[PDB]
């Protein structure tokens, strides 16, 4: 009773499942930082190319390194250098630093979070041992950016089909950075360039009082102290992906999937090897620099690699996602949202795959916001759903039998409004589109797995197509929403109306 269907030991997995990788390359369609022909297990990768090449311009990320990046003019690298590389041994001092190359933002941005940290919750042991050797080994790794990131790195821009893959260790030179607050023209409120872009620098972490605050930055730390003590050896990608062709769902004549539906577990813990869904913001990474800290933010803070992707990452539109293979869990935790606590650090025991990315594949989808709850029944607002999970499960040019099960969840029903049932369904039709089967966390709630079981072992048992059922939910709408909360639920509905 605490899982129904098929077991979970018979969904496919990575790395078991998977394709043998093509030879790691970069093209026109593949942007990669590290010398191939020297990647090897347990070895730091070399950057490609040997000597830093800047791009300044609106297809790249605007370097904080960059010989243009100037202050009314003066090298705000030099500033940045100078600003950085003195003792802290009071928070005050690491704000000031901060602001040096900050400066229009002296009194806009609030370190209220940043000092209660270090001065409030650590004790003295701890506080000793963050300005004595994590803040300057931080400081370290993200002044030696212009000799780990050599290579531009291309904004994946609406649109763009287009992947990067980098070293662990690039990234934590990056968020290092980030966290110092270096990256230029990210920070106006009111900007134009980067407007559809998610924030990058961490100031948002430093400012107010929640309780929340201290321990995003204890999961923070854990990660920083974890990979300035031992650089990471493997290697990470970012694919966006942007598809032009949807089904005609009310025409799909394929069969559904498996299920394996539970209401014990979590995505990152008993999905491991399948993709893992994050019910993100179409700015990914939602609120993870600054007051989130639900399903998304909370993933984006355990394998904080999920974060630069809001370095170089567009605002996805309808049709979009975004794919990350290979981010490392850095921490362990309990709880969300208020009551989130960080609780230890958590040594990553995925294998690794021909590219030194660890065998984890995430995929941000974003749900839609429904101010009412029965707009989402609008077939516009379904199909939509329908084809942004298709697009975050479909893989052009792979057969089923080398796909993993999707790990999932109920997807946008929190904050977002969304009807958990509709909502595994849409996820049951664009998985069953995409040929995968469907690993389902219910996350506490025993009768929703009862009920998602139910609906889908009846309508495989009476073997109804992907748009049998749809039709059904355009059904429902007509008859239950169109003109009315609604008189008669969907599930109750759909059963009535096969049977009938
Ligand atoms: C399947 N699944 C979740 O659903 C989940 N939620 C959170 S934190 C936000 C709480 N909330 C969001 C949607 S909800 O309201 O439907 C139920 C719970 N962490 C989660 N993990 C690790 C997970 O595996």
């Amino acid at each position: 009773k605490k899982w129904l269907g098929t077991p979970i030991e018979e969904m496919r997995r990575m790395p078991r499942c998977g394709i043998r990788l093509p030879l790691l390359r970069p093209s026109a369609n593949h942007t990669v930082t590290i010398r191939v022909d020297l990647l090897r297990a347990g070895e730091v990768p070399k950057p490609f190319p040997t000597h830093y090449k800047d791009l300044w311009d609106n297809k790249h990320v605007k370097m904080p390194c960059s010989e243009q990046n100037l202050y009314p003019a003066g090298s705000r690298w030099e500033l940045i250098q100078t600003a950085l590389l003195n003792k802290f041994t009071r928070p005050q001092n690491l704000k000031d630093a901060i602001l040096k190359y900050n400066v229009a933002y002296s009194k806009k941005w609030d370190f209220t979070a940043l000092i209660d940290f270090w001065d409030k919750v650590l004790e003295e042991a701890e506080a000793q041992h963050l300005y004595q050797s994590i803040l300057p080994d931080m400081v370290k790794i993200a002044l030696c950016l212009p000799n780990i990131c050599t290579q531009p790195i291309p904004l994946l821009a609406a649109a763009m089909n287009h992947s990067i893959t980098m070293s662990q260790e690039q990234i934590a030179s990056l968020l290092a950075n980030a966290f110092f607050c270096t990256f230029p023209r990210r920070n106006a409120k009111m900007k134009s360039e980067y407007s559809s872009y998610p924030d990058i620098n961490f100031n948002r972490l430093f400012e107010g009082r929640s309780s929340r605050k201290p321990e995003k930055l204890k999961t923070l730390f854990c990660y920083f102290r974890r990979v300035t003590a031992a650089a990471p050896t493997g290697l990470v990608t970012f694919t966006r992906q942007s598809l032009e062709d949807f089904p005609e769902w009310e025409r799909c004549e394929k069969p559904l999937t498996r299920l394996h539906v539970t209401y014990e577990g979590t995505i990152e813990e008993n999905g491991q090897g399948m993709l893992q869904v994050d019910f993100a913001n179409r700015f990914v990474g939602g609120g993870v620099t600054s007051a989130g800290l639900v399903q998304e933010e909370i993933r984006f803070l355990i394998n904080p690699e999920l974060i630069i992707s809001r370095l170089f990452t567009e605002v996805l539109d309808h049709n979009e996602c975004l794919i990350i293979t290979g981010t490392e869990q850095y921490s362990e935790y309990t709880g969300y949202a208020e009551t989130y606590r960080w609780s230890r650090s958590h040594e990553d025991g995925s294998e690794r795959d021909d590219w030194q990315r660890r065998c984890t594949e995430i995929v941000a989808i974003d749900a839609l916001h429904f101010r009412r709850y029965l707009d989402q029944f609008v077939p516009e607002k379904m199909r939509r759903e329908l084809n942004k999970a298709y697009c975050g499960f479909l893989r052009p040019g792979v057969s089923s039998e080398n796909l993993s099960a999707v790990a999932t969840g109920n997807w946008g029903c929190g904050a977002f409004g969304g009807d958990a049932r509709l909502k595994a369904l849409i996820q049951i039709l664009a998985a069953a589109a995409a040929e995968r089967d469907v690993v389902y966390f219910t996350f506490g709630d025993s009768e929703l797995m009862r009920d998602i079981y139910s609906m889908h072992i009846f309508l495989t048992e009476r073997k109804l197509t992907v748009g049998d059922v749809y039709k059904l939910l355009l059904r429902y709408y007509n008859e239950e929403c169109r003109n009315c909360g609604p008189d008669i639920k969907l599930y109750p509905f759909i059963y009535h109306a096969v049977e009938s």
